[PDB]
């Protein structure tokens, strides 16, 4: 386990979604949902040239798992997954401008719910999660474990866990106080809302 620091402005970004008030929370949801389809859509296209790029697993599906017990949202694809230097380097470049333009619009009258147009939607989990834990596996690397619970700084180590075939699974600690995404109703609801026409098929699993 590598610990990694997060630069002031991109700290500052996570701090004001951690905290701030702002009570439409539930687009954190459209948003990852978005990040995934982004990813299976990149797998798929990748694999238009080179077919051997599915044969870590070709179906290619978003499913959106709650777990009470461990109090956890986890939204799973099948995706191109990512690979350490995405994880350390490559995402870091990605989420620095996103960050500044975001910011640079919020204090010009922009909404927290824009946050996606800056690249950088994925940040909108800290809305309802106080840590995030990202499971990814690229074609060409290993099994990682990315994991924040903002603060300043971020985790990345080889993922011993269940092998994932290919793709991205991002699990939400949700806040004590957000525990209505764990209700099938409330996730079913948001679904329909916010990404009724995501182009692969999301499966909101019960228990
Ligand atoms: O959205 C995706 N990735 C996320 C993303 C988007 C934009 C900017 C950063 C990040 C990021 C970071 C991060 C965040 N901030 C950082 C800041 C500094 C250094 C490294 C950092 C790393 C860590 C884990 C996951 C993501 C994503 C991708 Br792609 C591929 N398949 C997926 N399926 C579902 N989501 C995804």
């Amino acid at each position: 386990m590598e610990t990694f620091a997060f630069q002031a402005e991109i700290a500052q970004l996570m701090s004001l979604i951690i905290n701030t008030f702002y009570s439409n929370k539930e687009i954190f949801l459209r948003e990852l949902i978005s990040n995934s389809s982004d990813a299976l859509d990149k797998i798929r296209y990748e694999s238009l040239t080179d077919p051997s790029k599915l044969d870590s697993g070709k179906e290619l599906h978003i499913n959106l798992i709650p777990n009470k017990q461990d109090r956890t949202l986890t939204i799973v694809d099948t995706g191109i997954g990512m690979t350490k230097a995405d994880l350390i380097n490559n995402l870091g470049t990605i989420a620095k401008s996103g960050t500044k333009a975001f910011m640079e619009a919020l204090q010009a009258g922009a909404d927290i719910s824009m946050i996606g147009q800056f690249g950088v939607g994925f940040y909108s989990a800290y809305l309802v999660a106080e840590k995030v834990t990202v499971i990814t596996k690229h074609n060409d690397d290993e099994q990682y474990a990315w994991e924040s619970s903002a603060g300043g700084s971020f985790t990345v180590r080889t993922d011993t866990g269940e092998p994932m075939g290919r793709g991205t699974k991002v699990i939400l600690h949700l806040k004590e106080d957000q525990t209505e995404y764990l209700e099938e109703r409330r996730i079913k609801e948001i679904v329909k809302k916010h990404s009724q026409f995501i182009g692969y098929p999301i499966t909101l699993f019960v228990e």
